[PDB]
């Protein structure tokens, strides 16, 4: 035994909006338990300032990795705003050290974009 909390994995997420734009999504996640996840990470469409992503996921215990996902936190950018917002999406699995996730964001009135990607983890 040795794998215990604070476990890291790597994972992209590039996703576009309807207003017919690409953002590129990618950082890191911190495991302290099966309950309550952590996500940190930035995107941006390549194009001064950027876009900081600060919350947390959610999962469930069913099968040996399929349950629902969900995110909640809001978006600092460098340009100190921030902006509230939730989404949601799901978890499968595809291969032994491959997941696939596939969410989106929305909130009030407002377009929603599609997020697709998949997660690895670096240690056991």
């Amino acid at each position: 035994m040795q794998d215990g909390p604070g476990t890291l994995d790597v994972f992209v997420a590039a996703g576009w909006n309807t207003d017919n734009t690409i953002e590129i999504t990618g950082g890191a996640t911190y495991q302290l338990s099966p309950y309550i996840m952590v996500k940190a990470g930035y995107g941006w469409n390549n194009s001064s300032l950027n876009r900081f992503e600060f919350g947390g996921g959610l999962q469930y215990k069913v099968t040996p990795d399929l349950e629902p996902y969900a995110w909640a936190g809001a978006t600092y950018n460098t340009d100190n705003t921030l902006v509230p917002a939730a989404g949601a999406g799901f978890r499968y699995k595809v291969s032994p050290e491959v997941k696939l996730v596939v969410e989106y964001g929305w909130n009030n009135s407002s377009l929603q974009f599609l997020q697709a990607g998949l997660s690895y983890r670096i240690q056991p």
